[PDB]
């Protein structure tokens, strides 16, 4: 139906909002691009699912997400992506998954604020009916 598809378009713009609100934010500064495969050559061969602002909103635009629950499992991959990547004890990589496990951690807590648990039920039966 079109109802259907007004819901996807709210969705769609609270996502992007979500996502911009992470992309102005300095600390997540790193976030918003690909890693370019010059300063990082073996990043794209040790990470499987690289995964970034820019692409969740690519992703947004596309029509890829239809729930919550799915934008945040690109969410989750920022932060799990840089816990394995960047592991050692040492302070650039212990920041970087600092950095990265706090977008998790904002993503969550904006959603937990900000999204209807109906309208995220709403998404999730309308999905699973396609
Ligand atoms: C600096 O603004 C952005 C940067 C990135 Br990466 C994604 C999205 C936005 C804003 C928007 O998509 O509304
Ligand atoms: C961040 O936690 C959630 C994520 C999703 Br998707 C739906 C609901 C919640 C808790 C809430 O919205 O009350
Ligand atoms: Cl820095």
């Amino acid at each position: 139906s079109m109802q259907e598809e007004d819901t996807f378009r709210e969705l769609r713009i609270f996502l992007r909002n979500v996502t911009h609100r992470l992309a102005i934010d300095k600390r997540f500064r790193v976030f918003t691009k690909p890693v370019d495969p010059d300063e990082v050559p073996d990043y794209v061969t040790v990470i499987k699912q690289p995964m970034d602002l820019s692409s969740v909103i690519s992703k947004i635009d596309l029509h890829k997400y239809l729930t919550v629950k799915d934008y945040l499992r690109d969410i989750d991959l920022i932060c799990s992506n840089a816990l394995e990547y960047n592991p050692d004890r040492d302070p650039g990589d212990r920041l970087i998954r600092h950095r990265a496990c706090a977008l998790r951690d904002t993503a969550y807590a904006i959603i937990k604020e900000e999204l209807d648990e109906d309208f995220e039920q709403l998404c999730e039966e309308i999905q699973e009916s396609r």
